[PDB]
């Protein structure tokens, strides 16, 4: 049916209580070979109630952390100090692999939920988290090393060790609790009209995305709108809705194939570079991209007033393209007044 | 046998009619695990008659286009215009995916040939080509989308589009018609004696070439004539016989193992870097080699006087590597005036 | 049980005589999965008696060359000239694939002992070596040109060429003989105490290892001595043990699990970045490392007085990550007053 389509369900949970949620999507690969590009990549969803901290752990693998909503408070571990810094909402950050950290969430009423893209290179395609503590999950990763070598490295009786460090405490990983960010708003929106806005950032303004060659865009779009046929000519974006829902139509040679699909909240598409797309909001809608192979990507619409590339294509060429006479292509490719966003 | 031997009749035909072909060559690492460094690649061939024009259409993957006989007028289209080249034999040049163009053969008695070698990234070794026309091959790819999304694209009823855009017109995508190109001569051939000359652009020299990592290459030996033994430290070449008949010797570590062919117009072999390689014009002859992992390779060679790495072993070395005395060795090798190209 | 533990007997033998012998790792991810990220890399062992010379052969693949013992003279040939080396122990040097080169064990009375690190890119996980001495082992690769091809080539009568050059001369590679060198303590030590030293050689710092994105260091240790836990961020590193034997704990998730090994004199061990690993000596100690995807790595500790990421966790957070009071975490992480090191 559609390789493409990921819909919330395909997440799975890796962790869950009162206070929150960490759930992982099944590996792009995991049931096509179309998207073999995508095998290094792993998406992650975390979620906690008002007033939690996620415990202190690293990542074998950088982290690209998106607030989608809410905001947090993320403290990075190093050897000599740490970093503090205040997340809000559109507000991104990398976490480069190895890293300590803790999340949270200092509202009192509202939820935090983060988008955590993973860049994984250790093991393509895996993600393992190492949690400092000890919990009825598992066991601090500390608790692994023999007694002998625990003593000596601490120099402390091994009750000592086992009372202070080792001895389970919390539940779980989320608990209720008693480089530096940019945010995807942070510039114009390279779109805009009456009917939506698309902001985006590409590694070639932005360090911390040069070194991972990722694009990331923000779309929000009035119900009713219609972002028209385009295609990105290098980077696979992974979109993601995040509010509201979306009318998509991608087509693709495997034959021409049209993939039709309704997403809602949670749910996600990946676009091939290359193959068409268009989508329309069924309702007011929020969403966000994450390309890779982004550095020189170039957006070609195929419709519309600026930026149509079948507007440049001379008469002469234009008539032997299509069915009607040079005149009439180019009279009809003028109908659309609008660009980019057009009434739905 | 040979797996490094690809015959023209490992090319798929793509699409064919009177004016002209498009065909494919099998996947390089399609019946073996020696080329796995090549499966990126794939090697397509355009022929067409005087006066036609190859439809306006992107690819999913970069090309790196050469005119291998004939020439051209090729146009890029870009969102905001669009580029004109006029190719003469012998030119090349990179069209960056998602690029739509379309090809002209401008010629009123001859012929044009190109060869396009495709480096894909979106899905590896596999390569798309999304034609703005319906035919009876394929429809446009705009024809997917449905109408609703396409009058509220265009701003028009569909009976407009459809009969202006959709409705199919040509039979097929070749049709009879009523960054700037390099020419691979455009420098002093780097080897060049009365035997032969070989012309070669690496990616150290040339920025489009750089990107891609590759070195072009224009052999051409007259009848008789032996390209001594020697082997690139780093670049596997794709060596494509255009014109003329080549007998081959590559040797290769599985054992030793001799791979000897003769080559006729259209066959293509390909040589791995480290593996010492000789061949023999049996007619007068003209080769193109496309190397792959190009950058700073260097070519050893085995016989002959210049850039002779045996020639370079002191003596006391040559007499425990060989039987001869290292007087014997130092004469022998001095037997040989020529360098490079040779008397066969 | 372990997959990551790689005894001197997983090591193939490729050839061997009185002389000396050269024996080739097996691929890392012979046997597993989960070394992935390593299988472009071979590990090979060379060793000769003294006055021993190892015929000149060129290699399809990049060598990082390392003196584990004795002293050697190498020669490197260039199509126009040579170059000698003098290594002496803890010596590294990189050889270009595509070089033909010979070594000398010049000695009297030492053996030689070279590790060499292969960085493979024509066939991945492949190493092949051309010689080009015809032996009992394996003819000249020059042998398997055709007649015809040797004696236009040299410009000579066949039985010429095939007395002097071809025909089988010695009995093995190794015979009875009648960028420049950096080495490894070529600065202070980054870690050094009363217990043990760490020298280290990153990609930052060198050249010749900032292209293949390696790090080198060397670890000697005091019996008894223990390298307390910790995990590098980014590079895993591939642990040869030199000299003494080695008790190592490392922790994984695949679930959590204690892999726990004494290697002795030519074990081989590799940490995975982001894994935690402590080390014992069991006698007087001296490893090297070999670190992939060393750009920008990190070594975070767990235990120790400096560089400890545990002790930069503020009270409020330590607390609720552990069973013990914010106070006690902090008094125990205290007790320890070494760094690095410390008596096991």
């Amino acid at each position: 049916n559609n390789p493409y389509l990921f819909r919330s369900n395909k997440f799975l949970t890796l962790f869950k209580n009162q206070h929150g949620s960490l759930r992982l999507l099944q590996r792009f690969n995991e049931d096509t070979e179309k998207l073999e590009n995508l095998r290094d990549y792993r998406v992650l969803e975390y979620c906690s109630k008002p007033n939690t901290l996620l415990l202190p752990h690293h990542s074998d693998s950088d982290l690209l952390v998106l607030v989608l909503e809410g905001q947090a408070i993320l403290v990075l571990v190093n050897p000599d100090g740490r970093d503090t810094y205040k997340l809000d909402q559109g507000d991104a950050i990398k976490i480069q692999a190895g890293t300590p950290f803790y999340l949270i969430n200092p509202d009192n009423n509202q939820n935090l939920r983060i988008l955590k893209f993973a860049i994984t290179f250790r093991r393509p395609g895996t993600v393992e988290d190492f949690f400092l503590s000890s919990t009825k999950r598992l066991p601090s990763y500390l608790s692994a090393f023999s007694k002998n070598f625990l003593e000596a490295s601490y120099d402390s009786p091994y009750d000592e060790i086992e009372q202070t460090l080792l001895q389970e405490e919390q539940e779980g990983v989320i608990v209720k609790m008693p480089d530096k960010p940019f945010n995807l708003r942070s510039r114009d929106p390279i779109y805009s009209n009456n009917y939506g806005k698309l902001y985006e950032i590409t590694p070639e303004k932005n360090s911390q995305l040069r070194d991972l060659d990722i694009l990331l865009n923000c779309l929000q779009m009035n119900e009713g709108a219609l972002f028209v046929p385009h295609y990105n000519s290098r980077a696979t974006v992974i979109l993601v809705a995040n509010e509201g829902r979306a009318e998509v139509e991608l087509v693709g040679l495997e034959q021409l194939r049209r993939y039709a699909a309704t997403l809602s909240e949670g749910d996600i598409i990946v676009i091939p570079s290359s193959f068409p797309v268009a989508l329309k909001a069924a309702s007011d809608l929020n969403m966000v991209g994450i390309g890779v192979n982004a550095e020189n990507n170039e957006r070609n619409f195929l419709a519309g007033h600026k930026e149509n590339v079948i507007r440049q294509i001379p008469r002469q060429v234009s008539d032997l393209t299509f069915p009607g006479s040079g005149e009439e292509v180019e009279e009809l490719l003028e109908n659309q007044k609008e660009s980019y966003f057009v009434d739905g």
